């Protein structure tokens, strides 16, 4: 039956924007539709979505036939500096098929056997980092997991090294990367983003650009430097042509992909990893589980491809660590046509629809009542349709899932293998939104189990 949407307190012509007047929006999100359920309405001046919940309703916007993705007011601000790279163009502009035809092969499970020893490079660099701490001192976690990330996307990509392991202070790239993120976050709380009176944050956001374009110069510039041939996704933007129409991407394409690839390369899976800890650290009995698992596959000095795929239960530990927090939180699609929503809920060609991940992924109805305990378990054998959605959707899902999930196994793995954890401060979670999650504080101290290298 057709039924009027819940929405939340309005302030007059502000609409619904001064809610999320605050650093944690998507939480503050999650709260909202714990109070109003599976759907609710948020207007903006000059938007509207509506934030789904529920799998009844999500797996309906993940009907590729009904729904395609849409550019959130995020997106749209992020395409400022990511242009018609693959996360921010539409499906149906030229450059989103033709780059997606041209990179889809260097992000295959197959590709991954080639990305493996640099992978292992960069996690040989993190265990030392630690094995190297002295008795007094602890480990950052959501910083040294973005050290790895990033350095690993470096590599593996552009044969490029961030060699962030050497420094104490964040790359240049990443100081102004985080503050262009900032920026957009920001943005989103503005009534009239376009208001002159930001004209000062535009003017940081573009010298924040500016250095994004400056490093990947310097990729470009080392790559005809270093004079080697590789396979790496840069030369496959540089020489590949696509399939479908025949031609290489334009050199303005190449560059908003390098930029893509190093964001999202690292940002969701640094918060990855430091979720999982988390929850390891917390659930002592899930740890050991993952210790023993590791201890008893892991049995040379470095992991092999084929290693890497038997950690299962480590596989099943960063599902359920994406269940709970999925590093990139939501997705928004926009209806192909006319339709109705749920038998409910009418929607205009064009209507916007926000995936809250989070949310879909506390639902009771497909997970059971037990949705805040972290139980790896849950994922041992037969899941819904549509009900665990941390790559997102369709064509349009993460391209790169195989590359996240190989790195991030790769690395707890190697982890827990090489070290006990303890908990030292009693860490209550906090989560930092830079559209992406990660948390914010974590440390513990590692005890060596002396396993060498
Ligand atoms: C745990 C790690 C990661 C998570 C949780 C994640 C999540 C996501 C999600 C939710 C989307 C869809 C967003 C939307 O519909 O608007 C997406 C798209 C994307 N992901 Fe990831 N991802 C991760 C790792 C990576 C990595 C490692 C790369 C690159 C090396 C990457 C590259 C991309 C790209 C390029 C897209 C756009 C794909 C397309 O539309 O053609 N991702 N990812």
């Amino acid at each position: 039956t057709i039924k009027e949407m819940p929405q939340p307190k309005t302030f007059g012509e502000l609409k619904n924007l001064p809610l999320l007047n605050t650093d944690k929006p998507v939480q503050a999100l999650m709260k909202i539709a714990d109070e109003l359920g599976e759907i609710f309405k948020f207007e903006a001046p000059g938007r509207v979505t509506r934030y789904l919940s529920s799998q009844r309703l999500i797996k309906e916007a993940c009907d590729e036939s009904r729904f395609d993705k849409n550019l959130s007011q995020a997106l749209k601000f992020v395409r400022d500096f990511l242009g018609d790279g693959l996360a921010t163009s539409w499906t149906h502009e030229k450059n989103w098929k033709k780059a997606h035809n041209i990179l889809l092969p260097s992000f295959s499970q197959q590709a991954m056997k080639g990305y493996h020893a640099m992978m292992v490079d960069i996690a040989v660099q993190l265990v030392q980092k630690w094995e190297r701490l002295n008795a007094d001192e602890h480990i950052e976690v959501s910083e040294d997991m973005t050290r790895l990330t990033l350095d690993t996307i470096g590599l593996c990509g552009f044969n490029y090294r961030f060699n962030s392991f050497y420094r104490d202070q964040p790359h240049p790239f990443i100081i102004s990367m985080v503050r262009a993120l900032d920026e957009v976050m920001n943005k989103l709380q503005r009534a009239n983003p376009d208001d002159p009176a930001y004209d000062e944050n535009k003017r940081q956001f573009q010298e924040d650009i500016k250095v994004m374009n400056d490093l990947v110069d310097k990729i470009i510039a080392d790559r005809k430097a270093r004079g080697e041939q590789s396979d790496d996704l840069l030369t496959q933007m540089l020489n590949g042509k696509d399939p479908e129409t025949g031609e290489p991407l334009d050199d303005g394409n190449i560059r908003y992909q390098i930029i893509t690839f190093l964001l999202a390369g690292h940002e969701g899976t640094s918060g990855l990893l430091s979720f999982a800890l988390y929850f390891l650290v917390k659930n002592p009995h899930v740890l050991q589980k993952v210790a023993e698992e590791a201890a008893r596959v892991l049995v040379d000095p470095v992991p092999s491809y084929k290693q890497v795929k038997q950690l299962k239960y480590v596989g099943m530990v960063l599902n359920e660590a994406l269940r709970l927090w999925p590093t990139v939180p939501a997705f928004s699609l926009y209806a192909k046509e006319d339709t109705v929503l749920g038998g409910e809920y009418p929607l205009e060609k064009g209507d916007e629809v926000m995936v809250l991940i989070p949310q879909l992924h506390r639902d009771k109805t497909v997970w059971g009542d037990d949705v805040e305990e972290f139980r790896p378990e849950r994922f041992e054998n037969a899941i819904p349709q549509h009900a665990f959605k941390p790559f997102g959707n369709g064509q349009r899902a993460s391209i790169g899932q195989q590359f996240a999930l190989h790195e991030a196994t790769l690395v707890l793995g190697m982890m827990l293998k090489h070290f006990d954890f303890e908990d030292h401060t009693n860490y209550e979670l906090d989560i930092k939104e830079t559209l992406s999650l990660k948390p914010k504080g974590f440390v513990v101290k590692a005890k060596s189990k002396k396993i060498p290298l």
